[PDB]
């Protein structure tokens, strides 16, 4: 089998993108941010505190007649923004672009923090990491691909975000005209859960490549490119006015700049992220210093290849028994 939905970006920016889901039957459709630094798949719901839902779409179990309630199982997450949710689950049929799963373990929100309550465009998540980081006890849960894997052409799914416009997320074969040239592979270690590989090093607008390995996750529930702060500070000096402000937390740039690009190697690859791609816009309405989608890692604990990063490529999560990805330009 296989699968294939468009994902849209929720707002000018590209600040997340939803992917609509198909759970219960008959279906309830909600638009969900795919997630590949996240292993729970959870949604607004007919049981999420009242005053905590303000637009989106919830699921209802009651009116899904192959709904069950997982007794006893509960969940509970923080995400690396500060956000959270928790509540209890269901299992249900859940169908993506045309791929069924039954049985999938549908994560019902009794309370979400007011970060999701305050974006009504989207209804949940879908964690695309390794089972290995899904929150449910006191069994844990599989993921949405974990679950399909084994009916799937190919264990693999594929990234195809947007720049200011829709993109793709194939489940089960690699779209052959979705890309230039040739993918370039590289390992990946399952040890914390996420798509974690090494970078080859990087270059600031046209300038030399520096070869240095740097370890991250490729992220599609994270916005910017977080990096060391040797690398972004080599990038930003490249920007005249550019600095990092506290008061704001992290890079900023005169809005009437032009951004440099960035590349990220891949092996003896390399992606160009164009300089457009990396202005995140004003900080507040109407300010003439604009966001950088360059930002650090610093007080993370690890680097981040997020959208900023990953829309300028096509990228393969290739979940065979020895997961590697995939990059190529596009």
């Amino acid at each position: 089998s296989t699968g294939s939905a468009t994902t849209t970006p929720i707002d000018s920016l590209d600040d997340a993108y939803i992917t609509p889901v198909q759970i219960g039957t008959p279906a309830q459709t909600l638009n969900l941010d795919f997630d590949t630094g996240s292993s729970d798949l959870w949604v607004f719901s007919s049981e999420t505190t009242a005053s905590e839902v303000d637009g989106q779409t919830i699921y209802t179990p009651s009116k899904s007649t192959t709904a069950k309630l997982l007794s006893g199982a509960t969940w509970s997450i923080s995400y690396g923004d500060g956000s959270s949710s928790s509540g209890d689950v269901y299992t249900d049929t859940v169908s993506v672009g045309g791929l069924t799963v039954t049985g999938q373990a549908v994560e019902s929100a009794k309370k979400v923090s007011s970060s999701f309550t305050e974006d009504s465009t989207i209804d949940g998540l879908l964690g695309l990491a390794f089972s290995t980081l899904n929150t449910v006890s006191p069994t844990q849960q599989k993921t949405f691909f974990d679950n399909a894997k084994a009916s799937l052409d190919s264990p693999v799914f594929t990234a195809d975000l947007g720049y200011h416009a829709p993109g793709t997320y194939n489940f089960g074969f690699i779209d052959t005209t979705a890309y230039t040239g040739s993918i370039t592979y590289t390992a990946v270690s399952t040890k914390q859960g996420f798509w974690e590989w090494t970078s080859t090093g990087y270059a600031v607008g046209s300038g030399t490549f520096k070869s240095t390995s740097i370890d991250g996750i490729a992220d599609t529930g994270t916005t910017l490119l977080y990096l060391p702060a040797t690398v972004v500070s080599a990038y930003w000096a490249q920007v005249s006015g550019a600095k990092s402000s506290s008061s704001v937390g992290g890079y900023v740039f005169p809005c009437s700049a032009t951004l440099p690009s960035f590349t990220f190697g891949v092996g003896s690859a390399r992606i160009v992220i164009p300089g457009d791609y990396i202005d995140f816009g004003p900080i507040s309405t109407g300010s003439s210093s604009c966001f950088g989608g360059i930002q650090s890692s610093a007080g993370i604990g690890i680097n981040i290849f997020g959208d900023v990063a990953l829309k300028a490529a096509f990228v393969v999560f290739n979940g065979a028994t020895t997961p590697t990805l995939g990059f190529a330009s596009k």
